[PDB]
């Protein structure tokens, strides 16, 4: 992705959104787009921010539901326009197996979500998420989420799944995440706050880019 | 809830979802709408459901986000005019807590999902689910959601939350659960495709409702 930085769109109002996401269009080719904006100004918005900005859009989802309500979330999700979406590995192999089989129909993308980034997530998720990891390669998953606050566990989901994988991580600034570090073991970085609610978002994306050229 | 019946409705079209409710509207007091209705629809549905048929809304968004984000898809939830939420435990106190505290500020109801009814669920869930019940104790949750398919477990989930918690319960019917059975645990069961896939939802909904009635 550009510059190995991807947006965290999580404005609720699509006026604010817009802006944000068109002062820092030059330094992103990808916003992540998740619930807050989606269930605040509609499933359209995805195609509007594709058509305005060129950008691709990963849904962010989080998609934790049975098989079949899986396979649905999935088809109205790339009929919106979404290139990939974020899908949980705890439901198991058959929640993630019904959004990979939409994906391989409607030519698109599902990332693994294998451990998450706050504190909340050490209590069951931690101790899973190896396993969860190793789920996604037996499944052939090729896209994979972990985080920034744990480099350490970011490493060993590098090691899970391997160099060729693609691997993005959010946890960056607001959580306490660093750039640099991060990316030793992700291949992009997924930031929201630390840039959209910023005083000036493309002075906050260019400092990020600023640090990540240095690597 | 009315016959301790709650439908279901994912359906994905606004104009089938209106016929089936409006179809089945004597015998159930609270609607299930789900991310298949809502990402096809708009959130705009869930207000036009409440209003058309009176009944309680019960959002099925499996939220499962940072706690961040999960005040932020709450507060959008209710905002659009739904009664509940339902939460999953498996990302942690944290994550629950940011929905309880929308919850308490907004006057609505989190319920929290415990023990998912696929087979995948089998897999990390399963071994979770009785703390993540036990959890939901600590945090001051009232209201669950556990399997149909596993009446064991529901046995098992209602031992931990005790008797006056309000326990619901999906798996009925499509995904091999028995009315009679899930309703020995839970105090009301949720039921989709034997009713909205039906060629006549109000008869399967009384068959239903007659096999309860005989409890
Ligand atoms: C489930 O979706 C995610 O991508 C996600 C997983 C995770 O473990 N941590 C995490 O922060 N995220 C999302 O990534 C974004 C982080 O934004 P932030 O930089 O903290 O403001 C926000 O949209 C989160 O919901
Ligand atoms: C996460 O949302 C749920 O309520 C849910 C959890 C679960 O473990 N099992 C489960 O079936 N559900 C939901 O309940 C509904 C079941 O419908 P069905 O009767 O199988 O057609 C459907 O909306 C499912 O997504």
């Amino acid at each position: 992705v550009m510059n190995r930085l991807i947006l965290a769109m999580d404005l609720m109002n699509r006026d604010d959104a817009l802006r944000v996401t068109g002062e820092v269009r030059e330094y992103i080719d990808t916003v992540k787009i998740g619930y807050p904006l989606v269930l605040s100004e509609g499933m359209d918005i995805i195609a509007e921010f594709r058509k305005r900005f060129g950008c691709r859009i990963i849904a962010d989802f989080a998609v934790a539901d049975i098989p079949e309500t899986n396979e649905k979330i999935c088809r109205a999700t790339f009929k919106a326009g979404a290139d990939a979406i974020i899908v949980h590995g705890f439901p198991g192999a058959d929640s993630v197996r019904a959004c990979l089989n939409v994906a391989e129909e409607m030519g698109r993308e599902v990332f693994l979500l294998t451990e998450m980034s706050h504190p909340g997530a050490e209590m069951f998720i931690q101790g899973a998420a190896d396993e969860i990891a190793r789920m996604g390669v037996d499944l052939g998953v090729k896209n994979y989420v972990g985080p920034s606050t744990r480099p350490e566990r970011l490493s060993r989901l590098r090691e899970i799944i391997g160099q060729d994988s693609f691997l993005i991580s959010p946890g960056v600034g607001a959580q306490g995440g660093d750039p640099g570090e991060t990316l030793r073991f992700a291949d992009a970085i997924i930031v929201g706050r630390s840039i959209y609610l910023a005083d000036n978002p493309a002075a906050a994306a260019a400092g990020i880019i600023e640090s990540i050229k240095d690597l």
